[PDB]
């Protein structure tokens, strides 16, 4: 049986957060047609490790950047390398899915990603994607709190993908970011969330600002040395969780979340992840962005979107941020908690965007040869410009003002005219990586 | 202190098993020199999965076809992707590593590589590198039996450096082999060797030519469809060794070689492992050679090599060829099990190789911009063609006399001017896999 929830059709006038010019006619039903192909031919996961399907975001992304027809065509092209075969559903896998203990035991297996999107489509198709959402991130229950640390795995991809379902309100595309959620492979993240979380309840632990905790992390031996370069894609299950999830969620339970404080703790989570990307810096070498700090930065106008979502408490909305805050400090020690300096940024001369300004920024990555990343940072970065409208640098915001469109240049600067792999360093804090990157 | 094992030097006249022409003056100088570089500054592994460091494997090759220093450094610069830094060596453990409960216990972590490499030199410096190769791998301690499974793993990299330190007789490199042995993660391999090795032993399993025992891989349903084409490179573990260890192990144990059955029983390997390459082609695709069979023929010819070593019982040789030959139906699975026709290979018609010997061909290979399988798989072509000299085709052999060539001549067509990722397919028997390969 054929359900609505499978179709996905953006329809009116809706073009994203950050949208400044409208994409040209054409452009509509060449998305439409190229999210539904993806949704219907093509699998969450490509191969074991990193291996997250970004065809939606691209498309997605660069509709929002304002990309014509052939933009899409490209950015879909470009994503042929994250696009194999969708598994085969099992239909007494997902009429199983109802009890929640098998739903539980099913979880973390990345080959269930086709029998949770029929699942979800299902459960979508008799109550609302809302309700769905509620039931299986927010409502407590054992699955939903499981469900709520698998939305930060593998550097924010589920959480991405749920982000853009719900920012565009496309069902069929919520239930793809709730497949991804359950399917997602486990980095023993969800103990640390715990962790962290019980001390912050506890009264033990006073707040600190997220920018101390840096440091902290930085400063602290065990936290900084426990993931290895040469773990790549595993660093956070084998190093950062493997060696110091005791000590870095002692660390992450300092991050506090005061009941009025959700704007503020959206630019502090914000601001902080563009002073990664834009202050992990080495004098005598072209600026280049981290791999993770980029993600941590693509990932938070999805904290900004799912703020303003009014099916949901403000106190869900809070922890969202206090979770995504304290994992940023997670990805911090696995890139090896680089010495950060805000003289980089403030200093930066841009190069191939010198004199350009978001209008002609976004048209310049709606054609750049690129997996998504791009138009996904530089939309974050536009956003967060709004979203920290007339907040200043401070010693506890790092990041503001004309730094945000300084960060989007230093992306396109650094990334422009290189094959995928030369575009992002993996890993700022592991000295042997610069030795690859070109002196000035 | 510094160890004489420690330092890498190749003299005199010893070129290695199929060579043809000598190398220029002024390549063993190159030779040494760069051996050296990557036994002191770099890892075994740069990478958690298919992550083997290939530097010395390259520049050993290229030296026995022939190569110049130029060529050499070219081979070396080719593989600066494969080269990070050593890890940092623990001398305690280092010291606990001669108890062999210790030895055992941290074995199957990469992150040990240096700590091994730094116990096997100390041990070779002591003992000598013969005595320490049959006590850690022929011995049939219980750290020997391990070290034996973990020789075949990662598609044969362990066997492979070993192989070459033993080939060119080079006490340092033979240590880098049983460091890679011991340090090797687990694909769950070695309850495989041993089910199939007692079901081979308990008398109740009739011997089978291996080419048999690869159709019955192809047409058990169960076997077949274990490995996942999304699986890459953990599909042995977490595919063919997760669902149909038992069931492969049984068809694995019909391969046994009698005690005067050593030369047959290399030839016959190594002819399935060849059929496998040249064989599994598609109607209306260009010929591609899997990257997985691809290892099993460059493996091949450090079985003849250890076949002919005096300080080795027959004994040992003849569980070596067995259990490669056992492993080789495991690969043939997680490539799916491709269906084999000796028509492709009878029928290809060379391109950029036509009308080029062995010393032509050779020669171009020198020069070819790649990681080293080119220059691996040709050389154990050439070495093949002399082990089975005067052995023709037949129902047990299915790749004999000018097929040897004929498959080279496949390998370099199918992989020159291509960059890297497009030389190799990672899966013949994967349909999806033949849709970016070149349609006639
Ligand atoms: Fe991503
Ligand atoms: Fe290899």
């Amino acid at each position: 049986t054929v359900l609505a929830t499978s179709r996905l059709h953006i329809e009116g006038d809706f073009r994203g957060y950050g949208s400044l010019d409208k994409s040209p006619p054409g452009a509509l039903e060449t998305l439409n047609r190229l999210m539904q192909n993806n949704h219907d031919e093509f699998d969450m996961f490509w191969r074991p490790d990193a291996g997250h399907n970004h065809t939606a975001h691209s498309l997605l992304s660069v509709y929002a950047l304002g990309g014509s027809s052939a933009d899409l065509e490209r950015a879909y092209r470009d994503d042929d390398p994250h696009q194999v075969p969708i598994g085969a559903v099992d239909h007494s896998v997902v009429a199983s899915l109802k009890d929640p203990r098998i739903f539980i035991h099913r979880m973390q297996r990345l080959d269930q990603y086709s029998n949770y999107l029929r699942f979800f489509e299902e459960r979508i198709e008799a109550r609302g994607w809302k309700a769905v959402v509620v039931e299986y991130l927010f409502s407590r229950s054992d699955a939903a709190e499981a469900m709520l640390g698998q939305l930060f795995e593998g550097a924010y991809h589920p959480l991405i993908q749920l982000g853009f379902g719900i920012e565009f309100e496309l069902p069929g595309l919520v239930a793809e970011g709730l497949a991804h959620c359950a399917a997602h492979d486990a980095a023993n993240i969800i103990p640390f969330f715990q962790k962290a979380e019980k001390l912050a309840k506890s009264g033990s632990v006073a707040p600190a600002p997220l920018v101390e905790l840096y440091k902290e992390v930085r400063d602290t031996e065990k936290i900084r040395l426990a993931a290895k370069m040469t773990q790549g894609p595993v660093r956070v299950r084998d190093g950062v969780m493997g060696e110091a999830q005791d000590d870095i969620a002692a660390v992450a339970a300092k991050f506090q979340v005061g009941p009025d404080g959700l704007k503020q703790a959206i630019i502090e989570t914000t601001s902080c992840a563009a002073y990664s990307c834009g202050g992990a810096q080495r004098p005598g070498k072209v600026a280049k962005v981290d791999f993770f700090f980029m993600h941590m930065v693509v990932s938070s106008i999805f904290l900004s979107i799912l703020a303003r979502q009014d099916w949901l408490e403000t106190e869900d909305k809070i922890r969202l941020v206090e979770w995504k805050g304290r994992l940023d400090l997670v990805w911090y020690a696995a890139s090896s908690a680089p010495a950060l300096d805000r003289k980089w940024l403030e200093q930066y001369q841009p190069t191939l965007s010198a004199g350009m300004d978001w209008r002609a920024l976004y048209r310049a990555v709606t054609v750049e040869p690129d997996d998504g990343h791009l138009a996904k940072i530089v939309r974050s970065l536009k956003w967060a410009e709004e979203e920290a409208k007339g907040v200043e640098t401070s010693e506890t915001i790092p990041v503001a003002g004309s730094g945000w469109f300084k960060l989007a240049q230093m992306a396109y600067d650094s990334t422009a005219h290189l094959p995928i792999p030369a575009k992002w360093i993996m890993g700022a804090g592991y000295d042997f990586l610069w030795t690859r990157v070109d002196s000035l």
